[PDB]
């Protein structure tokens, strides 16, 4: 993949969460995320997908991964996925915009799904 | 997975896309979807979790996936991940909401990504 | 305004809510809001917006409005912005995205945006 | 209202659209935007609300505004509102998330919405 090499490693956002990610040649996103925020401890299992060919235009690197809330120490009843793109270079930057949606009843369901906007740096 | 064998299987949305999806007893979701709509054909590779302990008040199983639009016909340089919740029965449904990055430059990233919402059911 | 008649008057939610609206020629949208769910009792204020000269090409009409849950009943310290478009004809229809933000602490702010879904008919 | 004197005024955003404000007593915002960016020149009318009630407990000032895309220079056939809260202090911010519903075939319907999220300040 083109940006495989720029997108494997240890990512922090403005939260300080942990987002550890192995980018596959095939468009692959396998890893781990550790929240600094909310009902979460320790590390949860994460999975996306990148596109593995992008424009060679100077747009970025389009991607996606979900977290389960699930682990063996918390169930939060919830998962987020993050939708955003890798921008490479001296300063590389992931910039998401996020989903987090809750097991509700058919009662609260209109209240079951938040949305926020997480910025990932290689340093801090 | 408590819901492992209800989310099993082929969805259709509202748009006539074809969602086709193994959950596993770990919380990982694998797959292939079919969009009936924008830069898309055939199918493309799918990965995503669910929460596979739900809570056991009749509130909803809470899960998302992600698709990169690169596949062996045609790559449409984004991504589109999906957060919902699986609501068991007579009338199963993936009720989720949607958002699609595309990559772009930095002079364009404000407009970037799309939101919406499908709903999925066992028939149609 | 091209769809002022259109749009003026009562509408709607698949919640049960209820719209009540005047659109203006100006592009003005004021009226009421009764929300069927969550902290909220009687009407609210509304503002928004609409295109009083849309394109003549089939597509719809795009407004949007905004509540603030404060009335002389209750505070909710949130705020509901409505983003859509009006379809006009037999089964007319404002299909909307909503970003609802509670007032918080700087520590909660991740958590302040709930995002959905609401489609608006002249009955029911 | 609590926060009209913070919130009344002239704000730009990190594209360097300026957004002026007026707050009235009663929870009223009106004024006008001018974006950077996108199909759009010079000001637009803008309408909106905020709670003029807010906690007292350090959370921030839920509201939430409309520009509709026409002025008498362009249509853009398209409305934005921005839902977000203000937070006061040396460096007064209003933090946002925004989507902007364009006008649409219902073949299009699916991709009519993008999401977003602004921060403005009082300089820059």
């Amino acid at each position: 993949g083109r940006d495989e090499a720029g997108i494997t490693g240890t990512w922090y956002n403005q939260l300080g969460s942990t987002f550890i990610v192995t980018a596959g040649a095939d468009g692959a996103l396998t890893g781990t995320y550790e929240s600094a925020v909310g009902n979460a401890e320790s590390r949860y299992v994460l999975t996306g997908r990148y596109d593995s060919a992008p424009a060679t235009d100077g747009s970025g690197t389009a991607l996606g991964w979900t977290v389960a809330w699930k682990n063996n120490y918390r169930n939060a009843h919830s998962a987020t996925t993050w939708s955003g793109q890798y921008v490479g270079g001296a300063e590389a930057r992931i910039n998401t915009q996020w989903l987090l949606t809750s097991g509700t009843t058919e009662a609260n369901a209109w209240a079951s799904t938040y949305v926020g906007h997480d910025t990932f740096t290689k340093v801090k």
